[PDB]
């Protein structure tokens, strides 16, 4: 059996980040990947999603062209064109990167890995055994789809994975879900020309976000032309002559249930959650702990319940973002190969951007979370809403809302929430300030940059 | 004679800001304006400039419309259309603000103001004399134009003031200057279709900015189609049958000087600097101190050399920005009506954005300034350059450059400099962090937001 200092299962964001840092510290490592190196981020997540978002934004530009003094443009979008360019970009990334694994002298093991019953930490790929005193599980996850038994015909729908396989613009789309992936997909499809509906179980999207964001985002979706079907769930899906027929039940509180048949649907996209990839790792052979969802259980140092075995990224079910998987992986490498016992990722104040229209930026606690932690008596919030200057000459409008959540006497900034033009690139710097424990005084004592939307955050009344 | 509790000369950003708050604090102030209320910010500066920049940005992105999968869009810009909408927008702004002015009860005196003798601070406007225990001078400045004795025919050219009076797109434009106003005007004109040249005295633009920015900005201007005329100065201007003829002398080090006659110029714009408005204030009658340039000298509390008289804004020649004039003005009305010996604007680490293409963001010290203040041995810089993923599918390209200047062993961040897409809305948050005395560790400890350009600043190595 081949022996290494570090074995990483999964060549995605978390695995590659941890493997490369370990190698820089001298560790002899190998990465096991059953599919495409790069994982979800480059192949069916972050990167291709952003390219499609940039495309959707270009559609918004086409619409304001006349208002800005130019002759109107046609508007016939060609999905095939961007699809081909997007695929080429992903190919370049996959190539330019594989080179990095080579430069780091990290061995790549192609195939599906599974733990062996060997008393010593050992895995098997294809038919060969590999071992090491340190083994990292970074297998990520996958999109969740309903069972045929629960919702007959569910298999007729696609997920975000299928979204990236599309070669043409669906004429009519129905997205099921209220999370950020559901919101991003609905926004992109609608902006590019698809007659889009977003089906949600309650009254608003992004219910885990601050109330202001949940409310505002739902309203902007409706203003953009996305039909938000509230308190609705899919009961059945059936193939028709034109496409698919979606049977929906709407149960609004205070009203009676009603069934609706949505016809002529070209694309039914399920965006109801993610499930971890742990089913076939033979975790039981070592007694590796997981929850009833399949997530690997870990402590603050990413240790599983078994010595010498760790886990990071989507597989653990906490803060499912690329930079998080990367940071957790690198912090672990320093702990194991630089012997920094205190090296770990701080999961507090992790910033996130949702690429909606306009984009959302948030970091820290929501107003409700702050109230629960410090007591309503010790929480003070500042907020504002305005129409960005960009829309001064356009008929089409979007608004910008910002909220600052402060705690205690010194009004420590414990949360920042916003949606509006430019919020995607505006958040990072404010996140650094929040991580530093900035107070509102720190914000107010920073001179504003005029004229921008960002200056509103340092001039809150 | 008319008497008030606070007299303010100038109805601009610094004047209105101080007076408006003065009224708020229960003060009894009045403001004298010889021209349009609001000042440079709303009439011939910040706001209208940004509307024109947004228009230019629109035009630039639309050149990538076909690359993003849409049918090519023509680009015959109609200047008159935007001019009218811009004027209307400014009108709505003045009205909204005017409602807040009359609300705080502030007497507006029309006419050119000028000081008189009197053993006590007194001013006369159109024959009528006014006075008060506190007089604020906030007359701002104006564009500088060469004297006919120096450059014959110089009066044939316009300045930024005239730029905002333009009702048609000049076919051929020549902008003279290397500062940010010159850079912004050249970029807007060229983006909108004018055959544009930018004449500078040396090799690069923005020489007072960090070397990386000066170099990069000059290159981006050339890549955008702006002809940068280096080591060149205007000697004479003459009216011709088809516009203007600009006589220029070019003297590149190592080469022989040469005379060039630029024909068929439709618009010659002087952007060689600004001078303070104090030539007709008769401040000599009261011994008010000024420098050789005409700037009113003041201390940290904006006090002139004559008790009871203060000055803020562009007229003082330091940090010529709207938020600085506003803040200094508020901090003053604060001191004179709140009694806080420590109340004054901190002029350190003021952030600024230059609306070039792409935009520039900077705060803190340049690498050279830091090297001189801390010593080469105590300064370390981190920098990166990349092509934003927005261009992954476009033939046209712009780059993004970022530089972090650190000082001493803890690597305190004393400067951040960058140019690229989104940098205009990206800077504010980082400025808050720098003002807080953030170190590189603080930046690196903040989790990145992917995929964005802003995350590159927290992952520099
Ligand atoms: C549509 C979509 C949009 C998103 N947008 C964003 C965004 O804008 N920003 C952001 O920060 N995050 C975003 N995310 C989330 C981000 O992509 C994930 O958090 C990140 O990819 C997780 O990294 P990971 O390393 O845990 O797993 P993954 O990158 O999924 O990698 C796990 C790898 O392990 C391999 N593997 C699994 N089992 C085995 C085995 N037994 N043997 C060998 N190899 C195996 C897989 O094939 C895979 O390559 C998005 C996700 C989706 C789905
Ligand atoms: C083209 C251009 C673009 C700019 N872009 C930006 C930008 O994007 N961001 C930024 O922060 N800054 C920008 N600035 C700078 C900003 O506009 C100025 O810093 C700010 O307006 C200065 O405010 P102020 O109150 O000192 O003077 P001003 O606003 O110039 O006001 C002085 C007022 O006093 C009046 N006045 C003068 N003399 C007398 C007198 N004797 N009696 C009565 N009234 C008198 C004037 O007519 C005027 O209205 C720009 C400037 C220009 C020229
Ligand atoms: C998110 C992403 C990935 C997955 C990577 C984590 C790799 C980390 C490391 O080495 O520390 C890529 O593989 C990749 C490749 C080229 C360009 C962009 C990207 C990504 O954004
Ligand atoms: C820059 C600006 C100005 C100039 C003024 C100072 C106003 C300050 C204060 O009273 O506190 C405006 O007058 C104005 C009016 C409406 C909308 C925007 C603006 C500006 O950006």
């Amino acid at each position: 059996v081949a022996s290494y200092d570090y074995l990483v299962i999964g060549g995605g964001s978390g695995g590659l980040a941890s493997a490369r840092r370990a190698a820089e510290l001298g560790a002899r490592a190998a990465v096991v990947e059953s599919h495409k190196l790069g994982g979800t981020c480059v192949n069916v997540g972050c990167v291709p999603k952003k390219v499609m978002w940039n495309t959707a934004v270009h559609s918004e530009f086409m619409h304001d062209h006349a208002d800005y003094g130019f002759p109107s443009c046609e508007g016939k979008f060609n999905w095939r064109v961007i699809k081909e360019k997007r695929d080429a970009y992903v190919s370049r990334l996959n190539a330019i990167y594989q080179n990095n694994l080579t430069k780091s002298h990290i061995e790549i093991i192609r195939g599906h890995a599974a733990f062996t019953s060997d008393p010593k930490p050992t895995i098997e790929v294809s038919g060969k055994k590999y071992t090491a005193p340190h083994i990292l599980i970074a297998t990520g996850g996958m999109p969740s789809t309903p069972h045929e038994s629960q919702i007959p015909g569910a298999s007729l729908g696609i997920t975000s994975d299928g979204f990236f396989q599309l070669e043409e613009l669906p004429g009519r789309s129905v997205i099921v879900g209220a999370g950020y992936i559901a919101v991003e997909m609905a926004g992109i499809l609608s902006a590019l020309g698809s007659k889009t509906s977003l089906m949600i179980r309650h009254d608003k999207v992004l219910r885990s976000f601050d109330s202001m964001i949940s409310t505002n985002c739902t309203e902007e979706l409706e203003n953009a032309g996305v039909e938000v079907l509230k308190f609705s769930q899919v009961k059945e899906v059936k193939k028709t002559l034109s496409g698919l027929e979606v049977s929906m039940v709407t149960a609004v509180p205070g009203r009676l249930p009603v069934m609706t048949m949505i016809p002529d649907v070209d694309c039914l996209l399920w965006a109801i959650g993610r499930v971890p990839n742990t089913k076939d790792l033979s975790l039981n052979k070592l007694g590796i702990q997981t929850d009833d969802k399949g997530h690997i259980i870990v402590d603050e140092f990413q240790n599983t319940n078994v010595k010498g075995i760790y886990a990071v990224g989507d597989v653990c079910g906490k803060a499912l973002l690329t930079p998080v998987a990367i940071a957790a992986g690198r912090k672990l490498a320093h702990r194991l190969f630089e012997y920094k016992e205190d090296s770990k990722l701080d999961y507090n104040n992790i910033p996130t951007v949702v690429f909606s229209h306009p984009p959302i930026g948030t970091v820290g606690l929501t107003e409700d979370e702050a109230i629960h932690k410090y007591g309503i008596e010790n929480v003070k919030t500042y907020s504002t809403s305005f129409t960005p200057m960009y829309h001064a000459v356009t008929k089409r409008k979007t608004k910008c809302v910002m909220k600052m959540v402060c705690a205690n006497k010194e009004e420590k900034v414990v949360g920042i929430h916003m949606q509006g033009l430019g919020c995607d690139e505006m958040l990072q710097g404010f996140a650094v300030a929040v991580k530093m424990g900035a107070t509102k005084a720190d914000f107010d004592n920073t001179v504003a940059i005029h004229p921008t939307s960002s200056e509103e955050l340092v001039t809150l009344r």
